[PDB]
């Protein structure tokens, strides 16, 4: 059933690129994610209650796409079957060539971020396209706002750890 969401809603996975770093998804419910991330231009940003489009492609392959208060635009697949993780993300010109202005707790700062996105510019888009490795999953039920509750820099350095 394409739209049985049941295998999905309620995972939080941990997924990490060749390059070593991780990044979380939590599915919150059908239509809601929560997101962390630990390292890179963007490190240390993360995100509550993003509202998203997340549907069944496959047997335990899922995709969630959503559009962000900067301008941003994600789609990304997660194959559970598989371990494997891809992601495509649209940047606006001015988040590639700011990334530092986007770390934040966003959820404090929507209109902060849409301020910045009608001022640099929107254009050239840039098109990042990538796979990562799923490291680790868990199932924390859906509307848990605990799985994701701090930065990332705020977690132990061990992570993942259970
Ligand atoms: C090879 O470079 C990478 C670029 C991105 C895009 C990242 C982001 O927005 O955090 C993610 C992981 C990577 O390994």
């Amino acid at each position: 059933d394409k739209h049985d969401l049941s295998g999905f809603v309620g995972k939080h996975l941990v997924y990490t690129y060749d390059n070593g770093w991780n990044y979380e998804i939590y599915v919150k419910n059908d239509n809601t994610i929560d997101y962390r991330i630990h390292s890179g231009l963007v490190g240390n940003r993360w995100v509550k209650d993003q509202e998203a489009y997340i549907v069944r492609v496959g047997e335990s392959i899922y995709k969630i796409s959503w559009t962000e208060p900067t301008g941003t635009d994600v789609s990304l697949i997660v194959n559970l079957g598989d371990s494997l993780f891809h992601g495509t993300i649209f940047f606006p010109r001015w988040v590639m060539n700011n990334p530092e202005p986007t770390v934040c707790f966003q959820n404090d700062h929507i209109p902060l971020m849409n301020s910045y996105r009608e001022a640099g510019p929107a254009y050239p888009t840039e098109v990042i396209d990538e796979f990562a490795t799923i490291t680790f999953v868990r199932d924390c039920g859906a509307n848990n706002e605990s799985v994701i509750a701090c930065a990332a820099s705020e977690l132990p350095k061990n992570f993942p750890d259970n």
